[PDB]
């Protein structure tokens, strides 16, 4: 896969856009996920568990016939920048759908 680079601003948000194969993937949950070095774990973020309850009470958003992941990224603090993976979840595995690297400007 490759890394594509969003560019954010400090207490503003930034929209994040992972499109995926819509077949390959269909029936499966998604995850953003923070990079821990380049081969330990990825800690999560956001997942796409319980957004249907969640829209009643970082946010993501997945159009599951169209493939594309789309996640937001509110009030940008510094800490917010390095590297991130967009995922799609299936039993205990995670499939690396993009590596995103979230640069935050201040």
């Amino acid at each position: 896969h490759n890394t594509t680079v969003f560019q954010g601003v400090a207490g503003q948000s930034l929209q994040v856009s992972c499109p995926y194969d819509s077949m390959k993937h269909w029936g499966r949950h998604k995850a953003w996920c923070r990079q821990l070095g380049e081969k330990g774990p990825c800690q999560r973020v956001v997942s796409t568990h319980n957004l249907w309850l969640l829209s009643f009470l970082t946010a993501i958003t997945d159009d599951t016939l169209g493939g594309t992941l789309t996640i937001t990224l509110r009030n940008l603090q510094p800490h917010d920048a390095g590297l991130y993976q967009c995922q799609s979840l299936h039993g205990s595995e995670a499939d690396t759908l993009r590596k995103v690297l979230v640069e935050v400007l201040a």
